[PDB]
DNA sequence: GCCAGAAACCCTCTTTTTTCGAGGTCTCGTAACTTGCTGATTTATAAGGGTTTTTTAAATCGTCCGAAAAAAGGGTCGGAAGCTT
C-alpha cells in the first residue's frame, strides 16, 4: 500500500474532507496527501470519508 | 588542462519612497453691488368666488430578491432474495 490522496472539494465540504484526511497522512499541497499506509487502515479511511459526504 | 568560485547580465516580484492629485479649507481683493439725488410714465394692489397646474397618495404593474419547498444526490442499516455449500 503506497496511496495518494487528492481533494476536489468544496465551500464546507472541503473543511471536512481536510479534517478527515489530515489525521493520516501529511498534506503535501493545497489538495493533496501521499503516505504509507495499511490496506486496514485505508479501508478504515475510506469508511470515514463515506459516513459524512455533502 | 581541469576544476571551482565569483561576477556580470536578464527578468519579475515585493516593498518602501516619492510623488501626485483631489479636495477640502481658509482669507483677502475687488466689479458690482447699495444709498442718494428729480419727475414723467408704468406698474402693482385692497376681497373672494370660480377656475388650471402640480403635488400626493393609492393602486397597479413589473421587477427583483429572498426564503421556503421540492428535488437531487451521498450514504447507512436492515431485510429479503438468489446462489452456493
Amino acid at each position: 500500500m503506497n496511496i495518494l490522496l487528492v481533494s476536489q472539494c468544496e465551500k464546507r465540504a472541503l473543511s471536512e474532507t481536510r479534517r478527515i484526511l489530515d489525521q493520516f497522512a501529511e498534506r503535501r499541497g493545497e489538495r493533496t496527501w501521499q503516505t504509507p499506509i495499511t490496506q486496514a487502515g485505508l479501508d478504515t479511511l475510506r469508511r470515514l470519508l463515506k459516513k459524512s459526504a455533502r
